[PDB]
């Protein structure tokens, strides 16, 4: 049986450490469709920080992911219980409270994050380790 | 009927450019399997420049594209008709002479870059718009 997992985030500059989570969501169970939702430019800004790309540069990137099957874009900043219902979602994957609703409900997958990954530590690589 | 397309490259720091190149290749028929070939860090830093990510980087990533079928990595730097025979491959996909010899024999598949897509140009672009 198909089980619906939703797992949303910013998806800035996506790297391997992205990909690995989304990944991880895609397997949580034998049969799923992975929903992937994409922040607002605004709301990340708000609530987060800046954000490098554009919500269209970020969510066309997502597209061409093995593990994404279906993209909300932008997605609500917040999960609510009526937007579980309204997309029929059985699971939340996102790393580990504002969650402890889910977690309650039995309805969250904790997925992990990978250090070190990531395109700014990469820029900071060919620094320091190179022009000196 | 299945057609085996091969695209080599560096593949570093994979952008939104090199997926829709990906894509593209996988595209070129109905049936295909798309083989990326992911060259080397000793040959790329020798015949083309300095790589940011090393061959395992480059090739964990690519793992990730849902245009992908299978990787060979590394690849050889230059493709032979051996090579050709070897993987059993229909098409070499590549941006466009050292694809003369495959023009000339019916083998050769054009794929477009992208441009601005780039990591290199989103730092730029952080730059300059900021920190001033
Ligand atoms: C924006 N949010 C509150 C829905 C999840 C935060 O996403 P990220 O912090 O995993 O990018
Ligand atoms: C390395 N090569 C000669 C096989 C193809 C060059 O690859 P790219 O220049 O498309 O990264």
């Amino acid at each position: 049986k198909n089980v619906v997992i939703y797992a949303d985030g910013v998806y800035d500059m996506l790297h391997l450490g992205h990909m690995k989570q989304l990944e991880q969501a895609k397997k949580l169970f034998e049969n799923t469709t992975l929903i992937v939702g994409v922040t607002s430019d605004n709301e990340t800004k708000l609530f987060k920080g800046q954000v490098v790309q554009t919500l269209e540069e970020r969510t066309e990137t997502l597209k061409h992911i093995r593990w994404v099957d279906e993209i909300i874009s932008p997605c609500p900043w917040v999960v609510t219980p009526e937007f579980l219902e309204k997309y029929k979602i059985d699971y939340v994957a996102h790393d580990d409270d504002i969650y402890a609703w889910l977690k309650r409900a039995g309805k969250f997958k904790a997925t992990q994050r990978t250090e070190g990954v990531s395109t700014t530590d990469l820029i900071v690589r060919i620094l320091k380790n190179y022009e000196d």
